RNA sequence: UUUUUU
């Protein structure tokens, strides 16, 4: 009956598109920790290079709560701009989150002590317990020091051309172990050693400011733990993807970045569209599963309504992220698979094994690739 | 649920 069949792909695609929610929509308000970031009012070099090596220590530090390392974290991704307080402004929008700005006019000498300012609200107790925590490396840290060479931390930092350098080599590191903090974790990355071997080509990283693995996977747990800091460096991602080809050094590197970072977590997605519906030679045997295919068109409506935000749902973690998965089109995926794993050897590496993978249309798949290759 | 490469 054409009336069946013409309601069902308007069923299909609505139940689809009912998910997409409110762009503006607030949860509804939960408890949530109290995170107390510092900000340094003018550009002192001394003062914000103390700061970044604070907060490194803070982030690797074993003794340290989870409202600690997001401060530290929100405190060293605020590091390059020229206003903090005004950037930090942008960490608030997150649902999630409840910062407190503390101003910080410098460090003591000889100490990872902070000196607060009047308007800034810090005890003594605060301050002597910030210490510690800058001085709890974990035992897997050499040199009692996170980065490769001991040297690097006891430079002294009075220009903001130093500072600069210093500044943008780190936080490359960080944002490459954002890459795949919510996907890969715990376990040897290739992809990481070629991300920092490009910009170290590039000259964005300087090698003399290298942190130790320990230190690189000790941030990847931080960041991946905090929703805070992830919807803040989706903020700052959105930020870099707004720039026209004249831009700063530090968001050319964000949205270069941000290359990588996009469509994470989504690999079935667009593997399944790409060998799919890229290739003209699927349409003969996937055109029975119009069921299937109206599915993939309602996702392509659905990632569109989602917005630029669309890009980073893994790093987000939003519910949306269910939809895409492949088990709600298994049939295309299994064909899609086949088709990847002739036509390209990267895919091969991927994890396409799943519960339900059919293994007729998998072999459907490769059988077509081939057949047209040879 | 994710898991490749760019």
């Amino acid at each position: 009956m054409s009336s069946v069949l013409k309601a069902f792909e308007r069923f299909t695609i609505e139940q689809e598109l009912q998910d997409r929610g409110e762009e503006g929509s607030i949860p509804p308000e939960t408890l949530k920790s109290a995170v107390k970031v510092f900000v340094i009012n003018t550009p002192n070099p001394t003062t914000r290079y103390q700061m970044l090596n604070f907060c490194l220590r803070i982030i690797c530090s074993q003794n340290a709560r989870a409202s600690h390392r997001v401060g530290a974290l929100i405190t060293l991704f605020s590091l390059p701009s020229a206003g903090m307080q005004n950037h930090i402004r942008l960490a608030d929008r997150s649902p999630e989150a409840q910062i407190e700005r503390c101003e910080i006019d410098g460090f003591e000498p000889g100490t990872y002590r902070l000196i607060p300012n009047a308007r800034a609200n810090l005890t003594a107790n605060e301050i002597a317990a910030y210490a510690l925590l800058a001085d709890d490396l974990p035992p897997t840290i050499n040199n009692g020091t996170p980065y490769v060479h001991a040297d690097v931390e006891g430079q002294p930092c009075d220009e903001i051309e130093q500072f600069l350098d210093r500044c943008y080599s780190v936080l490359i590191q960080a944002w490459v172990m954002v890459c795949k903090c919510m996907t890969a974790y715990d376990q040897p990355a290739g992809s990481a050693d070629r991300r920092f071997a490009k910009y170290q080509q590039q000259g964005r990283l300087e090698a003399r400011y290298m942190l130790q693995p320990e230190a690189q996977r000790l941030i990847q747990t931080a960041i991946r733990k905090s929703l805070v800091v992830r919807q803040y460096l989706t903020f700052e991602l959105q930020l870099a993807r707004r720039q026209g080809l004249l831009s700063n050094r530090y968001y050319a590197m964000v949205g270069d970045i941000g290359k990588y970072i996009e469509n994470s977590g989504l690999t079935a997605f667009f593997l399944t569209l790409k060998y799919a519906l890229g290739t003209k030679w699927s349409p003969l045997s996937l055109a029975a599963f119009t069921g299937e295919l109206t599915k993939l068109r309602s996702l392509m409506m659905l990632y569109r309504g989602l917005g630029e935000q669309a890009r980073y749902l893994a790093l987000l973690e939003a519910p949306q992220i269910m939809d895409f998965a492949p088990g709600g089109y298994p049939l295309i995926f299994s064909y899609a698979m086949g088709v990847g794993t002739v036509l390209d050897v990267q895919m091969r590496n991927y994890t396409y094994a799943r519960p339900f993978l059919n293994g007729y249309y998998f072999q459907i798949g490769v059988e077509t690739a081939r057949r047209q290759q040879g």
